[PDB]
């Protein structure tokens, strides 16, 4: 197939590009390097099955781009990713995550694209649901602008599906970690911890450290994207996680172990916009896509620390 | 109270301004005249309790405006209102209806505003719903970009409510009609019919004329805004309608009978994005707010025709 990946210079995006190429697809990457990194794609310089387009999804002529490249599937991973940043500038977050998605859908519906695979946020969209692990049937209740824009994006794509029959599915990951996650990013606790502990710099947890997340390895997430790209799960969201909770404090201990040395984080005040608890029910992805996560946290953390050592 | 009404130069907006003035409130009207008309407010030239601000919610410094006027309640009626226009340019519709709402909320949460009363769209947000009349508990399923943006607007305001305790309620009217509705657009069937039939100009219905809507009179809708402005229904949507379905053809007959001319509309192709049926369950507004619609269609049509006769 011809595939186009927005956010392709990023952590999950670049990993997805690699998988698609390995599966024998031709892949257009698109990114504006807001948070992405050239080194994430540098290995592809001589691969003729890959073409990279620098473009801002907010302002670029996406119609022209899609008309030129004719992707069958668009994997949409370009986004403002930081919850705290979304609180500080909700307009900017909404422009990238909502307007950007709308512009892409409008371009795609006119250029013969079969399907857009959206990236939602399984971690943030549910808020404080009565059910953990949380199924997709649980009402959304975003408590950050980031979460709100992600929901908004799903809704718009569902709208384009009704209007034009432009197919869509929403990949809703939990907390994704692994090789290529930015060590110096504002988000990405595993990368942050690995970076800090390997350089013997201070680390911190927020609140009393009891916040929980559902940590899912990047390769597992990438596999879900691939599975959902087919003519399946139309207009549906799929939670992509492990369905297991790890506290901030427990994760610190797990990274500290893999790195070796001290397990002694500082305790800082809670961050406005951050949920206290997150855990995804992944039953639908299994029943519908045949998808199951392969990597357990211990194994994944090893692989991640391994990566950060080599760099 | 100190009120601010966005979309104040518009149909519902100007009518709401009048009501708030009549109730003894001070009112700041805000509009950019995208679809609003100065003539809707000209009667206030020498009214001592209204001040007008010409501003675009997408780009103006709303922070400074709200800082100056310190409104307790913002009635948010500024929007791109045409479903077909939203299909033709979903980006523009999203910019006004989503980005504008976000900018407003972000300004409001910083300027001590107590509550934003949002205008959703009870007619469009449910798409094709499971049942008619449709209650607020029915899932949203927008099938036009306009509908999608209204849903997104609700969600963002709920988010700001979580973040900052900036209160919000969502007025979700059906199909509003009455004096001051612009007769020169493609939206606002009652006004379009009334002016055309009065002038002996051609009229049209779309498809086979069987589309139904729930026609609710502007004065009733305005009363709902007033009631919900108090500390009641935080984070909730209220359907505002009559719970009665009238077909396009039936509506044309009603307007023609009031005008007194022929009842012979042209039939034009169906409009992409337009739902076939709309009917709202108004039980929640009745219980919580004590709101009930007073004006039946026949009465409302008469009042509307008479406004256009003398204008
Ligand atoms: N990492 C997680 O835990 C996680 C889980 C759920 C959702 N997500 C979603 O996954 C996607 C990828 O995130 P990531 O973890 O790889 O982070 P990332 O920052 O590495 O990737 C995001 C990419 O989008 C690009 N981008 C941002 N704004 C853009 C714009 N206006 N135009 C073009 N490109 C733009 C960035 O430059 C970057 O390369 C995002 O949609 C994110 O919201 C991430
Ligand atoms: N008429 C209906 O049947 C109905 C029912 C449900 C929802 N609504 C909502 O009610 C509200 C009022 O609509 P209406 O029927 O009075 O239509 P209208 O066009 O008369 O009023 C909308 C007003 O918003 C203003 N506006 C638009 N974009 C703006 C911007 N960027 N900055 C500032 N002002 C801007 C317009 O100039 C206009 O005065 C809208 O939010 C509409 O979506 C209407
Ligand atoms: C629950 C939730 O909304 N999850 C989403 C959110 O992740 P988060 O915003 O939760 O990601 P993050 O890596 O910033 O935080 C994860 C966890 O680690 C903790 N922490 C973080 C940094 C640090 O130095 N120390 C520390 O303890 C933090 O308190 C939290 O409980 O955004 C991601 C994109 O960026 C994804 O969309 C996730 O699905
Ligand atoms: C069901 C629905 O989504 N309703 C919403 C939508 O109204 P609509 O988009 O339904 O409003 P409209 O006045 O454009 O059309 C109402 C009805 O009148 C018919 N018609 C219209 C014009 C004409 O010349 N002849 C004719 O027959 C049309 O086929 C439709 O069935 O948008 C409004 C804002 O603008 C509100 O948000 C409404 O809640």
């Amino acid at each position: 197939m011809r595939a186009l990946v927005t956010g392709a210079a990023g952590f999950i995006g670049s990993t997805l590009v690699d998988r698609l190429l390995a599966d024998g697809h031709s892949v257009v990457g698109l990114d504006n390097f807001a948070t992405g990194r050239a080194t994430n794609l540098e290995h592809l310089a001589d691969n003729s099955a890959h073409v990279f387009v620098e473009a801002d999804i907010v302002t670029a002529d996406l119609h022209a781009i899609l008309e030129q490249h004719r992707p069958e599937v668009v994997f949409h991973l370009a986004a403002q990713i930081d919850v705290r940043r979304s609180v500080a500038d909700p307009q900017f977050d909404a422009a990238v995550n909502v307007i950007g998605t709308v512009r892409l859908a409008e371009a795609a519906r006119q250029t013969g694209v079969r399907k857009i695979v959206h990236t939602s946020s399984g971690g943030s969209i549910y808020g404080t649901p009565p059910e953990y692990p949380t199924p997709e049937t649980a009402p959304t209740d975003p408590a950050s602008p980031y979460a709100a824009g992600k929901v908004a994006g799903e809704i718009y794509l569902n709208t384009f599906r009704h209007l034009y029959g432009l197919d869509c599915s929403h990949i809703a990951p939990a907390n994704v970690y692994g090789p290529r996650q930015d060590p110096h990013g504002e988000a990405g606790v595993v990368a942050i911890f690995a970076q800090a502990l390997l350089s013997g710099k201070p680390t911190r947890v927020f609140g009393d450290g009891t916040n929980t997340r559902d940590y899912v390895f990047v390769d597992d997430v990438v596999d879900a994207f691939v599975r959902v790209s087919a003519d399946v799960g139309g207009g549906l969201r799929f939670n992509i996680g492990t369905g297991k909770e790890t506290s901030d404090r427990q994760l610190h201990s797990a990274v500290a172990a893999a790195v070796g040395g001290p397990d002694d984080p500082e305790f800082h005040p809670p961050r406005l916009g951050d949920l206290k608890r997150s855990c995804l029910d992944i039953g639908l992805a299994e029943r519908v896509l045949g998808w199951r996560p392969q990597i357990e946290l211990a194994d994944g953390v090893r692989r991640t620390v391994e990566y950060f050592r080599h760099k």
